[PDB]
């Protein structure tokens, strides 16, 4: 599913150096379980600042890991939080994002089982 | 100091694409407090398995982040773990690494401001 993870886009983003690209994917994967927990907790706690900070860092990453749906969802959520829409009103997009991160974790773990030396 | 962080080095490791290199530094910086905690906790617990995976992952990152001292210490620790050198005997190199990572954090925050 290229909407979830697109290796060729990740290659493009990383200037056709499969080296950096796979390393970026490694760094994203290591960071994802903590990101997911922070998002889940901020949603339950209605914690505006924590949600923003963590979405912002994920957004940064997504621009270089060939994850189009993640990138879009982070953009909508971050922009909205920066306008002070409360976390509560973003529940649909945040829930959609969490579901997407589960698919991204699987997709990256698959692309690393396939291509990592 | 350029033995701690060298931006030009990050650029060579990144084939001269700036925004790529910049994002890699952000990913490294964000990972540091937890990685330091993982290294520290594994030292205290003589957890050679967690030490190896954690050092291995930091080492992979350091190779694209122009951080010469960090990279070398990771190589020394990883090599020695792979020869079954006790984690406890690598206390000096581990403490040097924790020391160096504080300096890396300061340096990266500085470069990211520019």
């Amino acid at each position: 599913d290229l909407h979830t993870l697109n290796w060729d886009l990740c290659l493009t983003q990383a200037n056709h150096k499969s080296n950096l690209a796979l390393e970026m994917l490694k760094m994203l994967l290591d960071s994802l379980p903590e990101t997911v927990e922070k998002i889940q907790t901020a949603l339950g706690q209605n914690d505006q600042a924590t949600m923003l900070s963590t979405i912002h860092k994920l957004h940064g990453a997504s621009c270089y890991c060939g994850v189009p749906t993640t990138q879009r969802l982070c953009q909508e959520i971050e922009s909205a939080l920066k306008r002070q829409t409360p976390v509560e009103d973003l529940e649909p997009e945040i829930l959609e994002l969490l579901d997407e991160l589960t698919k991204v974790e699987s997709a990256v773990k698959q692309v690393l089982s396939q291509l990592s030396a």
